[PDB]
């Protein structure tokens, strides 16, 4: 029913103290962790992971609570879905594989896990790539009318439960397809492999999966913001070499010029626009893959 | 089935070029137009309108597209649900009753119609009361993280059709009750007459009515903002004596001191907080009715 989009990749259930992380694992060479975002799963990497697997051991993980990874129980402060907790859990998952120093590329929510990981435990990362995000602090700080309309879901999904859970349940298939379509350049689903969309749709069909996504956005509005705020105020920069990729019509370039923003957050950051909407690895897999392989090889 | 909450009030279907306005009509004396907002209907005035009917000809109108008023078909610019168009339609409606000069009190969306009416056609108004709002421009201009979370529905309901409509359609009862409860001081529905809630619920149960509400919010995000922006940047002030009432726990006071804001928009404005959430005429009817009687009688 659900297609295997990573031929030659194994499937691993990585145990952590907070639950299992699901990951497809392929290739050999230095470890490279790939983190998806919302409303996707690891399969969003299916077009770039094979090219990366030529040079790296590629670990394509479902974020905690996403896809087939376990859903740790949340609490009053959405703690397990804060990027800090997710980062700690993925660090632990990587340690189960013996990877204590690895390359990391994240898109959307996974890119927020990624830069928070880079801020909290920089020694874990050889190089970091973030796809089509600015730091969470920067999105909220740039909140204005235009941005509020563009990323309305940042405030919608952060509403107290069960408000977004109830509404998302009103038409989950429409919602996930609408989010996928509206953030591509084309404005429809033609950029996606339909087997990939089926993965995203099935994940989104689970009410517990949707609640987790809301918890993630709740963390995004609260604890994630405060964690970012601490770093901004302390002048903490990401010391890892990092690559910022954004879509020419993605979400990140809607708020500011992404490289200028990331230079305030990272001491060694390169960046390039990709002719694409938000979903760089699916809308522009070749340009995304090439930029990633070049950066992660140096 | 729906209760008559205005014993002794007439019922009128006022024809306008944009469709029929429904209104309850009671009392005698100077004409006083009362405009509800979202997600309510004219019945929200059922506790204060009898007090006002002792001294005024009270016209308790459903907004264009709301309640029992006709729903003009919208367009790509949400024109009929812009506050400018709504104001024009209500001017037409009042003219059908022979009221070319009248007092006006609006709450929520109806308050936005009201101040826009006062800016576009101040000669139509003897006095103006706005209940628990700031100008649409000011909400958007003050859109930061905290406020984007508080009034997320401003950006959510402004999302392109059919996204909000599809989400609202899964369980419309939940949403209307959630919004009613969440903006009251108590955070539940105890402030409302259950017969009134039934009116609100039944109106919200109609997908066309929900569409209109989203159109109203889309206008609120685009053309309404643009019209306000023109006025504020041109320094155009409301010249009609006006009363700004707001709930101490309401929406307007959340991101600004309401009277300071209104003093920028109106040359002759007095204000008073009322111990209440957003729904002043139902949460604090006596206090609201007294403030309005005192103001419109002076």
């Amino acid at each position: 029913d659900l297609a295997d989009l990573f031929p030659g990749f194994g499937s691993e259930w990585i145990n952590t103290s907070s639950g299992r992380i699901f990951a497809r694992v392929g290739g050999d060479g230095p470890p490279l962790l790939l983190l998806h975002g919302f409303p996707q799963t690891h399969v969003m990497w299916h077009r770039v992971a094979p090219k990366l697997a030529e040079r790296f051991k590629v670990i394509v993980a479902d974020l905690p609570g996403y896809g087939w990874s376990d859903m740790p129980e949340s609490d009053e402060q959405h703690t397990p879905y804060t990027k800090r907790a997710m980062a700690k859990q993925l660090i632990e998952a990587m340690e189960q594989l013996g990877h204590v120093h690895f390359a990391l590329a994240g898109h959307d929510r996974g890119a927020r896990v990624s830069y928070r990981l880079a801020l909290d435990s920089p020694g874990r990362l050889s190089k970091l790539a973030v796809l089509d995000i600015l730091p969470t602090y920067e999105y909220w700080q740039r909140m204005n009318r235009a941005y509020a309309l563009k990323i309305y879901h940042w405030s919608f999904l952060a509403q107290p439960a069960p408000l977004p859970e109830n509404l998302l349940g009103g038409d989950p298939d429409f919602y996930v397809k609408a989010k996928l379509a509206s953030w591509t350049r084309a404005g429809d689903l033609s950029a996606f492999d339909p087997r990939a969309v089926e993965h995203y749709r099935i994940a989104f069909a689970d009410p517990m999966r949707r609640h987790v996504m809301c918890e993630d956005y709740r963390a995004g509005a609260y604890a994630d913001f405060e964690h970012d705020k601490i770093d901004v105020e302390a002048g903490n920069k990401i010391p890892v070499p990092m690559l910022a990729l954004w879509g020419a019509s993605g979400i990140a370039q809607s708020a500011a010029t992404p490289l200028d923003v990331w230079r305030k957050w990272a001491s060694d950051v390169q960046g390039a626009p990709i002719e694409s909407g938000h979903f760089l690895p699916e809308e522009a897999p070749d340009q995304t893959a090439e930029a990633l392989v070049r950066f992660f090889s140096a």
